[PDB]
């Protein structure tokens, strides 16, 4: 089918799209077509629904009418407020994620989280000492954890002048933030202040609104997400390199297939542990299965991949198709990016759709709520539901379409530094020598507006060919993985300089650095490289790119990348083009404020040219 | 003009609308007409922009298309998420306001706020003791203040199971909230969680979303707003009854007129103090003025009215018209409900438009930022800017249209209890005897969709005629004031029972209880009455109404009133009618969950009937006639 061919580059997606059509199942692509064309005001950002003096629409008319909202706000204010709330929603997703990790580490410290423990005590003592816990090296681990919990919770309070992890950024960058009024102070506080500023008659200056949008996003990258990443490593282990597989072929016809979907490893790690219990495995055998097969979707899949090597079934636009295989015995979801259509598609089969979070409620789902105190018992209950669902699987509707593709995951900063011998000097030397011209983090989503993973894969191939190492996170992981680029042998696809470094280290030219919260690792790596060189992050040969983004979370990541000094490419524009001034600020003006700006370019080859050009200019700023 | 008559019931508004039209000045009414008809999907709530898989619209088409967003979300989810973010924006406005008061009290306790003091130490010690500060009755005031600051900041953290002031609610109500998952835990936390829940692929159950909307609003009424009110009383004094005046006639042709606008008294109290410095008064006289004349707009005006008796120039839809008088020499703004049109209208005159908050930035304004450590110095600079602007006032463009109307303000709960002799017993006795059949808080805004204050005033008149005492806050204050209902003599307009009680106490039938954050005073009063009677707030003969609301803050107030058990009337619907299920939950389903629901009724006489009928039903359950 020509329609099916245009929706994805992958054979496993094509096969399930044909199967979905044959069974009359509507997918995200079908609903995207129904919503095209979109409302032009909504797409431009020139619409406001923030009070019931409105709603209002703005147009650039010669007769002067509809130039202002009822309150008098112009297009610049309305667009900037909409963008600010958009970013705030993204930051809030990461904020609540990080908060849940704090609450879990606290439950461990109190001895009230059966089945949870401190799995990297060394990192616990290191992070606690870094953030100022007294005698972190020698005090009992639970006491050190309790003090770290208090520091993290205080960053979710209203009394700080700067977030705890912000001290990682170079001094020149913290000084710049302080002067600009951009320093993030509290993870929840910046979000709440954004919602206040965007109320009618509060912040009515587009520049001020965008500066606080930067501050809100920085409170994510250096706050909610960084706390999420570092505490997840403490609770579940610091990732180290390991082999795994990717695509729908990780599902097994002869096993109980449990797909974990969503974001928080507090749930998926305990689902995994439940499947490994002897009596639970025995119950699956008694049902006729060969074993229990856990496979990951989206970010929680990234987390199990990074720490346990659990194979990943797919990314955002693969989620509906994973159920269409007919082999998904249960989906276990927590929150964020879980399309509610999955509840209806699961209803077409035997599949149990299980929700686990009080925040991720889906009408018609099977709710088995999970908290640290009951997770071990509840996750065992959930696996038994999956085994019971497996006994009702219709074999005539099963179609697992592909063979899995080998990948290498686990590239935490700890893992990168260990592969380098313990210091960043061999990496710095390769950059100075020009073997590695720079680094680009390719992050973010899929979007039905772009043929699935076409731009993600093309940009990855273009960059490594130009001796630019790629750091992959989020749903881009599945793209690079299915393209064969997450293995050391993919050095054959890189330019001469990058291939030589990769082969000397035994690593791929594309390093999987984790989930979307683990974009905080890229911030940490840039801060480390800048501090070692005595420069700003805005002087490093780095870039960021989300060629196929969709979510508010992705926009917040892009904003905190830009605000931290990292030129950031987006394949698609945010809904801001109705304000020329807001657009010019995002694409150009921010360069003169924070030392980086957004780029919007749907051609991934042209995006590669633009990212490379910034890297070249940065290499000149360093006199290379 | 028939068009001008239809926009407001007030002569001062009519006069300035005529003047604005003659000078070619566009007002909020003119822009409301340009924006009518509105977008159908935006009006119904059936549109979503929460990701760039969209934007999406939900339609009812024969081919069945556009029933779902690209992610699969239906109309119920989209409408509920939109209403949830709407509520979170209102809660956030009050939240940041309360936070600023915490930071001000902390600066005072540290001795780093020249010109600020603890004006009500007795209330400081009482509130601190109520919230658990050890030895609040005896320790040094600055130590007690530091400990109270810590308790208030902890409610803006992420470690509480319940907000500190929630203990005021009766146990039965706290038990209900706890079972429902509605207990507010952290003022910022609930707002952040709402923004998370409304991200694509998180909370996709409309009942769940509305329950968290209730929790988010409760974190305002029992958190951000109540902290704001109580700390404002501690810093600037507990309101007591006093006389003042209202309407555009409070401006003086012979004076430097400084209009304070916005919400935070931390600024307007220090502007007022600066105008009272002898050297600053002398500068105004040397410029030709008789004096400096501070007048209030919107909530910061309510604040200065309640605590200093400062006359109030007008409410929401009067704000542009106050500049059209040609006598506004400076507008001093902080944040919230400040229409950016005021910047352009000021530019048509000599008026200086001064912003004072890092949060309230206006392109083209004169920014003179104010913080506790520099407010005394900066507010003096702002008043000197106003005196300079006065020297450039064009006398030929001045038209102050009316004579001011006398009002009585200052009815804090402390003042009400003092008028009752120290206890609520005489008020309960009047309620039991049926002299006062019930109480209704009339709160909230103006809205160009309704002839200004027509519904505010008609509802107030209808209720007091039916022996229902009215508690007025926000922009309703100005409406009742200009109607002549905020004075003791207005008992003549109430029914026989309410008139007798009012005359025995010497109070008006309409009690001004302050600004929009001071709607927390109404929550405190209901909680006190419920606890004294041993019932829930949902058992009290009470109601709430915003006949002419517009803001997200007003919806958050309505939501936390409903969630606390207060039947709440809105003159206009929120943008939710695109979902019958969400609408039915708001208007009916909540009744069975929290003991109260929303009502939507644009006819203020019918609104009076519905509010009274709820009051009659609650009086029956108390065993009264
Ligand atoms: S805030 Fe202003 S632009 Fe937005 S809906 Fe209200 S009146 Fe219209
Ligand atoms: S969240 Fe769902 S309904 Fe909203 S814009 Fe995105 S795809 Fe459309
Ligand atoms: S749907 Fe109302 S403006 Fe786009
Ligand atoms: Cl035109
Ligand atoms: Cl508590
Ligand atoms: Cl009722
Ligand atoms: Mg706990
Ligand atoms: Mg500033
Ligand atoms: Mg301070
Ligand atoms: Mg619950």
């Amino acid at each position: 089918s020509k329609t099916i061919r245009s929706r994805s580059i992958w054979d496993d997606a094509h096969a399930m799209l044909e199967k979905a059509k044959a069974e009359g199942i509507s997918t995200v692509w079908d609903r995207a077509a129904e919503q095209t064309p979109a409302c032009k005001f909504c797409e431009l950002g020139t619409t406001c629904r923030n009070c019931i003096m409105g709603p209002c629409r703005i147009a650039n008319r010669k007769d002067g009418k509809m130039r202002l909202g009822v309150c008098g706000a112009d297009a610049d204010v309305i667009v900037a407020r909409n963008f600010g709330r958009f970013i705030a929603g993204g930051a809030a997703g990461h904020s609540d994620h990080g908060r849940d990790l704090i609450e879990t580490l606290e439950a461990v410290a109190e001895g009230k989280a059966p089945g949870y423990t401190i799995r990297d005590v060394a990192k616990l003592r290191r992070i606690a000492a870094e953030l100022g816990v007294a005698d972190a090296a020698t005090r009992p681990a639970h006491d050190v954890a309790a003090d770290l919990v208090t520091i993290c919770y205080n960053d979710f309070g209203s009394r700080r002048n700067a977030l705890a992890f912000l001290a990682r950024a170079p001094q020149v960058r913290r000084d710049l933030w302080q002067r600009l009024g951009m320093t993030p102070r509290g993870v929840d506080r910046e979000i709440a202040e954004m919602m206040h500023r965007t109320h009618m008659g509060c912040d009515n200056d587009h520049t001020s609104l965008l500066v606080h949008a930067a501050r809100t996003a920085l409170a994510d990258g250096w706050g909610g997400s960084m706390i999420g990443t570092e505490l997840s490593d403490i609770l579940f282990g610091t990732p180290r390199p390991r082999q795994s597989t990717v695509n729908l072929g990780v599902l097994r016809k002869d096993a109980v297939n449990i797909l974990v979907h969503g974001h928080n490893p507090v749930v998926s790690e305990m689902i995994l542990a439940a499947t490994r219990e002897p009596a639970v495995r025995q119950a699956a055998q008694d049902a006729g299965a060969a074993d229990i097969n856990v496979a990951g979707l989206c970010c929680t899949g990234n987390e199990l991949l990074m720490r346990q090597g659990i194979p990943m079934a797919g990314n955002h636009l693969m989620t509906e198709l994973a159920i269409v295989t007919g082999a998904a015995d249960a989906i276990v979801a927590d929150y964020q990016c879980i399309m509610p259509s999955l509840v209806q598609i699961a209803a077409c089969y035997h599949t149990r759709f299980v929700t686990t979070s009080p925040k991720g409620r889906f009408t018609g789902a099977t709710h088995v709520e999970v908290h640290p105190h009951n997770a071990q018992e509840r996750c065992r209950e959930i696996v038994m539901l999956a085994i019971d669902a497996y006994t009702r699987r219709d074999p005539a509707r099963v179609d697992i379409p592909s063979q899995p593709v080998s990948i290498m995951s686990g590239f935490s900063n700890e893992a990168i530094l260990e592969a380098l011998g313990g210091t960043p000097k061999p990496l710095i030397d390769a950059v100075v020598a020009g073997q590695i011209r720079g680094f680009v983090g390719i992050v973010g989503c899929n979007n039905p507006k772009i043929r699935q993973d076409s731009a993600n894969v093309t940009l990855t191939r273009e960059l490594i060919r130009r001796d630019i190492m790629v750091l992959a996170t989020g749903c881009v992981t599945t793209a690079a993985g299915k393209a064969g680029l997450l293995v050391p042998e993919a050095a054959s696809k890189a330019g001469e300089g990058l291939a030589a470094v990769c082969r000397s280290l035994g690593v791929p030219p594309v390093l999987h650095m984790g989930s979307c919260v683990d974009n905080s690792r890229i911030l940490q790596l840039c801060a480390l490289l800048a501090t070692t060189l005595g420069v700003d992050i805005s002087d490093l040969p780095v870039g960021a790119s989300s060629p196929e983004w969709y979510s508010e979370k992705a926009a917040a990541i892009a904003m905190y990348a830009v605000a931290s000094g990292i030129p950031t490419h987006l394949g698609l524009p945010p809904n801001i083009l109705g304000s020329e001034n807001v657009t010019a600020m995002a694409l150009h003006g921010l360069q003169d404020v924070v030392g980086a700006a957004f780029m919007v370019e749907p051609d991934p080859v042209k995006a590669a040219d633009m990212l490379e050009a910034h890297i070249v200019a940065r290499r000149a700023r360093l006199g290379l």
